[PDB]
DNA sequence: TGAGGTAGTAGGTTGT
RNA sequence: ACAACCUACUACCUC
């Protein structure tokens, strides 16, 4: 559809000068010849110690300052060791904004120059490359500030670029004893005053600090120098952030509270244009010209119930895109008896429209019966039950998870619906109903349209603490197809192992080969952030050998900055090319919208096309009912799948149908 | 546990 | 330590 012009929260500034396009170069020289694994955290530390504006350039420094006015000789204490540096001038070296390699450096210096010129300005705050200008609260002990977070790089032409985005700080000005005595509840986070390590403040200790055995609190922390200039308070039984179970005593005097809980797009645009003007001139960088880019309102998707719909909730009266014969059991954990009538009517209305038939069972049993309860589950499944609705008061995480896993071990997904529930809460129970139905394995909605790819799979990592899970969900059938998940696999990090990516992918290829009678002509591959170097290498090879076409795309929930209209309102579905191989996509519009940032990593489909499918896949998600997810359904699904599997383990899923969206 | 979202604390992996 | 992404909490708003 239409073109448009939009404002990016970037601003063009002055060209770099003849001296800036040619930094001085320096050769570092450390005493304890550097460790092989420490040279980066440390070389970056020397660039800072050098003074002036100077960054790391390979294994030396690039400086925008003549060596004569740098601290070329110093010492350095990192992780306990004391290294002694010495900087040697190695003349100067021109850099080419054209060459993105040398441009990497010019933007490194740019960030320094930015933060170093923010440092010398009175009446503000500089927590990193961010500035806090107009204070926001007088407060009573605690001060919350206004301001903005900034960034500053170079460009192809060789000009500075200044990204700007409004922000806030929540700072404390007292002690864990002083602030808590000032009349406020106990904090969740609490950082040491003599260090930067943090703890999960659990409780207070009804024990004497002096006579308390330390596997003595009074004697141990005082014999470190902490007792000076301060007065340790009472025992504060804290617990590690890594090991959440084991407590460790500590003094409420040596602790500071890490306070936390305690803008509109019209306004945000404003505040951004202001902060940019000021900074532009107090910086000697010129008048801030608001960069503009061409946008494109993408063609709205055709959501299909049985008849077309605007929201998945509508399928509840129009009928489902593909309903089958389905049995749903009810489990109540409160005292009550049967299905609330309005819930019965509602399901029946929706199932009538769709055609096929509905059986409504009841589970007369309670988890408290132990194995008996499972046996009741086994019979429900036996009578064709597919999912269960659980009416109950709010469960606690631990009991919630136990229940969910319990039912899944008998292949019953389940939807929880909290029980103080009045019929006029239509939004709640309709969403619960949608959840119930997707968990049962129905396709509640689909898309009408032709797309480049007939198979779209999303890959996420991680729902766990120590290790994580790599998983994939997919929409199969280009048609605007039907949805399914695959068994996740545990992994050490964020990187999904190459063999796993392929294997998960092949499960979706096979799902396709079972629905249509062929291989897909082309798959769209979504990844949930950075694509770790070469992660899809093996997978993409295989797709070739098999004759399947593909497109890979990093989809990033952050980094896309902001997008404002030159005039009018922001529409749903703005596609905004940028540096080739990357574009923003503004898929939804609380306050100010955060656009996805997408990087076409591999494959030869045009950006607009990828941007078309992705935006549309945004509306495929069946469990949201009255609002769409910012993310394509395949990645939203995978995100959920990876979280549920981390909440409650992989062991339970062996007998659950990949077509039943149990994690929604 | 109805589901979306922005936005403020914290901390983790990949990468040079 | 820095970038790039990711994640957890909580608060707030919405149909
Ligand atoms: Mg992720
Ligand atoms: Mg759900």
């Amino acid at each position: 559809l239409g073109k448009t012009e939009v404002f990016l929260n970037r601003f063009a500034l002055r060209p770099l000068n003849p001296e800036e396009l040619r930094p001085w170069r320096l050769e570092v020289v450390l005493d304890p010849p550097p460790g092989r694994e420490e040279v980066y955290p440390l070389l970056a530390q020397v660039a800072r110690r050098a003074g002036g504006v100077t960054v790391r350039m390979g294994d030396g420094l690039a400086s925008w300052s003549p060596p004569e006015v740098l601290v070329l000789e110093g010492t350095l204490a990192r992780m306990g060791q004391t290294y002694a540096y010495r900087l040697y001038p190695k003349g100067r070296r021109p850099l080419d904004p054209k060459d993105p390699g040398e441009r990497s450096v010019l933007s490194a210096l740019a960030r320094r120059l930015l933060q170093e010129r923010l440092r010398r300005l009175e009446g503000v705050w500089v927590e990193g490359l961010a500035v806090y200008r107009r204070e926001h609260a007088r407060g009573p002990g605690w001060r919350v500030l206004g301001g903005a977070v900034l960034d500053l790089w170079v460009s192809d032409s060789g000009a500075f670029l200044l990204e700007v985005d409004p922000a806030y700080r929540i700072l404390c000005e007292m002690s864990l004893e002083a602030w808590l005595a000032q009349g406020h509840p106990l904090p969740k986070r609490v950082r040491n005053a003599y260090d930067r390590r943090t703890w999960e403040l659990l409780r207070l200790g009804e024990e004497d600090p002096k006579e308390l055995p330390l596997p003595s609190l009074l004697d141990y922390h005082a014999s470190k120098g902490r007792l000076q200039g301060r007065e340790g308070g009472r025992v504060a039984w804290v617990a590690d952030p890594k090991d959440p179970r084991k407590p460790i005593p500590h003094l409420t005097g040596l602790l500071v509270p890490v306070l936390t809980l305690e803008l509109p797009w019209e306004e945000r645009r404003r505040r951004t244009r202001e902060i940019a003007s000021w900074i532009g001139r107090r910086l000697g960088l010129g008048t801030p010209e608001a960069v503009r880019a061409q946008a494109y309102r993408l063609s709205i998707p055709k959501l299909m119930g049985r008849r077309a719909v605007s929201k998945p909730a509508d399928a509840l009266r129009v009928g489902f895109y593909r309903a089958q014969e389905t049995a749903l059991a009810l489990l109540r954990l409160d005292g009550a008896q049967g299905w609330p009538e309005f819930l019965r009517r509602a399901l029946l209305r929706a199932f009538g429209a769709s055609g096929a038939s509905l059986r409504l069972h009841t589970l007369h049993a309670h988890p408290s019966q132990g194995l008996a309860f499972r046996e009741a589950l086994r019979k429900a499944k036996e009578e064709g039950v597919q999912a269960v609705l659980v009416l109950t008061p709010p469960m606690a995480w631990e009991d919630r998870n136990r229940l969910k896993a319990l039912l899944l071990r008998e292949g019953l997904p389940s939807q929880i619906l909290n029980v103080p529930l009045r019929e006029e809460e239509r939004h709640r129970w309709e969403n619960a109903l949608l959840g119930l139905l997707a968990k049962a394995g129905l396709q509640v909605v689909a898309l009408s349209g032709a797309y480049p790819a007939e198979l779209a799979v999303g890959f996420n990592a991680g729902g766990r603490e120590s290790f994580r899970f790599g998983g994939a969900a997919c929409a199969v059938g280009g048609d605007g197809g039907h949805l399914l998940w695959t068994l996740p696999e545990a992994q050490a990090g964020e990187r999904i192992p190459q063999e796993v990516v392929w294997d998960l992918l092949e499960e979706t290829l096979w799902a396709f080969r079972r629905k249509a009678g062929r291989l897909p002509s082309r798959v769209l591959l979504l990844r949930d952030g950075r694509v770790p170097q070469d992660e899809f290498a093996l997978a993409l090879e295989a797709l070739a050998r098999e004759g399947i076409a593909y497109d890979l795309v990093s989809v990033r929930k952050s980094g896309g900055g902001r997008v404002y209209p030159v005039q009018g309102r922001l529409a749903d579905g703005l596609y905004v090319p940028l540096e080739d191989k990357t574009f923003l996509l503004l898929t939804v519009h609380r306050g100010t919208p955060r656009p996805l940032k997408l990087v076409h990593e591999a494959g030869d489909t045009p950006l607009e096309a990828l941007a078309h499918q992705i935006f549309h896949l945004t509306r495929l998600y069946p469990a949201s009912g009255f609002a769409f997810p910012r993310l394509p359904a395949p990645l939203h699904l995978a995100d959920r799948l990876v979280k549920e599997v981390g909440r409650l383990g992989i062991r339970h899923l062996k007998e659950v149908d990949r077509e039943k969206l149990f994690f929604v």
